[PDB]
């Protein structure tokens, strides 16, 4: 692998421990890495760090890479993991990423359920903060492809981050209208055009966005409830859209539904999404 000194870390500076997540695509743990903030030579931050698994494929590695190279071009921001450095020189290597303490988003509203419990504010809030992560990786020109709340990690004080960048590409890095263009995106999570019609735009997130939301305010509810997979884009051809939540206002609900309109461009940007979101959350506290 090239040196990229602006991001390379000293491995000897970097303490690996216990593992974090399901471990089923990649192998991540927490770590202790001293001086990774520069400002603080000597302090020992807890970080995560991605690795391969030891069934791992060249194809695996070739991810690793690609995904490290995506979250380089994304800038810093709150509510997204951010890259901290990388060991990528003799030997192993180790992506290192910003930690979550809360894990990801779908357990910590699971968890947090009714038989301390979030409020509508609270619900709101975690929209709102993914709408501006989600904005900010609009204006990087960046595609995340899989938008969802087990996508999505909380930190101690809760701090909606989004995370996962492995299906992220450059907007102009998609090869449109190849029949394998789009293949490994999650089906409930997926905008029809995606597979539809082989392309993937900011628009296309914002459809995935719409069912994070149902997914925030079902508070950890999974997708199309009864309906396999196979059955479900005829389903979406012919008009289906999932049901308002619950504990979720009318209007929160037409935003659901404006980022599953069947058209691309009659969906909301992130930016109105935020700038409406901005608006309830005031109004809300
Ligand atoms: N609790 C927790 N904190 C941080 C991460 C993970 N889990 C985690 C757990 C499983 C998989 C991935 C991750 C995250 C990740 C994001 C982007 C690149 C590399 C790692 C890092």
């Amino acid at each position: 692998l090239p040196e990229d000194p602006k991001w390379e870390f000293p491995r000897d500076k970097l303490t690996l421990g216990k593992p974090l997540g399901e471990g089923c695509f990649g192998q991540v743990v927490m770590a202790e890495a001293v001086g990774i903030d520069k400002d603080k030579p000597k302090e020992a931050v807890t970080v995560a760090v991605k690795m391969l698994k030891d069934d791992a494929t060249e194809k695996d590695l070739s991810d690793l890479v690609s995904e490290m190279e995506m979250m380089k071009m994304i800038g810093k921001h709150k509510n997204i993991i951010n890259l901290l450095g990388a060991c990528t020189q003799d030997g192993p290597l180790y992506v290192i990423v910003e930690y979550a303490s809360k894990g990801n988003l779908r357990e910590y509203l699971r968890a947090r359920r009714p038989p301390e419990q979030m409020t509508f504010k609270d619900l709101v809030s975690c929209t709102y903060q993914l709408a501006r992560g989600m904005e900010y990786l609009a204006s990087q020109k960046c595609i995340h492809r899989d938008l969802a709340a087990r996508n999505v990690l909380v930190t101690e004080n809760n701090v909606m981050k989004i995370a996962d960048f492995g299906l992220a590409r450059d907007i102009n890095n998609i090869d449109y209208y190849k029949k394998t263009t789009n293949g490994r995106l999650p089906v409930k999570w997926m905008a029809p055009e995606a597979l539809f019609d082989r392309v993937y735009t900011h628009q296309s997130d914002v459809w995935s966005f719409g069912v994070l939301m149902w997914e925030i305010f079902t508070l950890g509810g999974s997708p199309y409830p009864g309906i396999p997979v196979e059955e479900l884009f005829k389903l979406l051809k012919e008009g289906h859209r999932m049901d308002k939540p619950a504990n979720c206002t009318n209007e929160l609900y037409m935003m659901m539904r404006d980022c599953w309109h069947a058209v691309p461009s009659q969906r909301p940007t992130f930016k109105q999404l935020v700038e409406d979101l901005d608006r309830i959350l005031t109004l809300t506290t």
